[PDB]
């Protein structure tokens, strides 16, 4: 049903809040929640091992299946499974690691692809042991996303950082 409540509205169209993307899933009921998926969708730890922890393994067997048929996808691409219990929708979208040398330039691609879904429940994309900067980050998806973004970013640290930065 998408009621977001407890974000900080940075631009008319991006919000953000220390909270865990799993427990915002729960209480919001998306249409749409952002992974921050790999090119072989392995959900195995991080934020996608904990999407498919609360979906009680059933985001990686759909993951297992689309990549037995597709193939991995691209650094920078995306695709729509199903949302299982968390969501209508879940968009796989994989940003570099810049960590194993992937460019930081396909980070911008990457946040285009939210550009499709009017609104979304997003993790911060390529932070974490994805190794950018998560400042950076935060800049390239306000400059690239038109569309309703709820950033949940699950580090009071962090958040503050952010937060700050932005209001600079
Ligand atoms: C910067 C981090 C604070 C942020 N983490 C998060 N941001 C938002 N919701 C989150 N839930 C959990 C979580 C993790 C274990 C776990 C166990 N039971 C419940 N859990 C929930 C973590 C998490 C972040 C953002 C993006 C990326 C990463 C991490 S990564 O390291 O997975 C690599 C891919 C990109």
């Amino acid at each position: 049903v998408n009621s977001f409540s407890g974000y900080l509205k940075l631009t008319d169209n991006v919000y953000i809040k220390n909270a865990d993307i799993v427990e915002e899933a729960k209480k919001v009921k998306p249409t749409v929640v952002v992974n921050a998926a790999n090119v072989y969708l392995k959900h195995g730890g991080g934020v996608a091992g904990a999407l498919n922890k609360a979906t009680n393994n059933a985001m990686q067997v759909e993951s297992d299946d689309y990549i037995a048929t597709n193939g991995p996808l691209k650094v920078g691409g995306s695709c729509v499974l199903s949302g299982h219990n968390l969501a209508k929708h879940c968009l796989h979208v994989v940003g570099p690691n810049v960590n194993k040398g992937e460019d930081i330039q396909l980070l911008k691609s990457a946040y285009e692809n939210f550009n499709q879904h009017e609104v979304l429940l997003a993790p911060l994309l390529s932070a974490g042991i994805f190794g950018a900067d998560p400042i950076h980050s935060l800049r390239v998806c306000v400059d690239t996303v038109r569309t309703n973004v709820y950033l949940a970013v699950f580090d009071k640290n962090l958040y503050d950082k952010l937060v700050s930065s932005f209001l600079e």
